[PDB]
């Protein structure tokens, strides 16, 4: 079935930067949207970033565009989140999500453990 694992996490310095990775199993990265949503306590999750392969698009969140950038490695079916230019607001668990590729939901089914991240 699938399965995402992220890492790298951690306490980070007011306008500072970290990379996150979510490791895969059970699945070609091709055949899934995948991607990572956020949520901190008091809050309703957000999606952060979304990738399609029907046609190569990374949508991202308004908040984090500019600032976030997504990646994948095909071979090792591993995906990222590198993060720049954190601001305190950015703090909360960031979840790597994946739904199969099909249309009718998108970084949606599927979810990790999640990994915290938290901005001085």
């Amino acid at each position: 079935d699938v399965q995402l694992q992220e890492s790298g996490g951690g306490l980070v310095q007011p306008g500072g930067s970290l990379r996150l990775s979510c490791a895969t199993s059970g699945f070609t990265l091709d055949d899934y949207t995948i991607g990572w949503v956020r949520q901190a306590p008091g809050k309703e999750h957000e999606g952060v970033s979304c990738f399609s392969p029907s046609d190569g698009t990374t949508y991202y969140a308004d908040s984090v565009k500019g600032r976030f950038t997504f990646s994948r490695d095909n071979a090792k079916n591993t995906v990222y989140l590198q993060m720049n230019s954190l601001k305190p607001e950015d703090t909360a668990v960031y979840y790597c999500a994946a739904s199969f590729a099909d249309g009718s939901s998108w970084c949606y089914d599927y979810w990790g453990q999640g990994t915290q991240v938290t901005v001085s």
